[PDB]
DNA sequence: GAGGTTAACCGGTGGCAGCAGCTGACCACAACCGATTTTCTGACC
């Protein structure tokens, strides 16, 4: 989750609170992943991982919270 | 060589403002009348 997260240097914060949020993408991944898939528990979890670093910068990217729709358009 | 993955795109929810129709509060006014009260006039003769 360390080489997962060092992707989002520089947007908003500094990298030790991207570690701590795939930390807690890794804790929702592990409840949320099943023995029986037979599938890689990395591979599983990156989309989760990189979900919780994304929407946690869009909660705290900037000084005035700005909804996430309002986040994607600004991003298009 | 598609398997597995991936940003974005594409259904599918609950929140909210509108919003037109429905009260009743509340005023506009409008007369309108009602005691009061002067006070002038009006016959008694």
């Amino acid at each position: 989750v360390v080489s997962l997260a060092k992707r989002y240097t520089g947007r908003g914060m500094a990298f030790l609170d991207l570690i701590q949020e795939g930390n807690l993408g890794l804790i929702r991944a592990v409840e949320k992943f099943d023995y029986t898939k037979g599938y890689k528990f990395s591979t599983y979890a990156t989309w989760w991982i990189r979900q919780a670093i994304t929407r946690a910068m869009a909660d705290q990217a900037r000084t005035i919270r700005i909804p996430v729709h309002m986040v994607e358009v600004i991003n298009k």
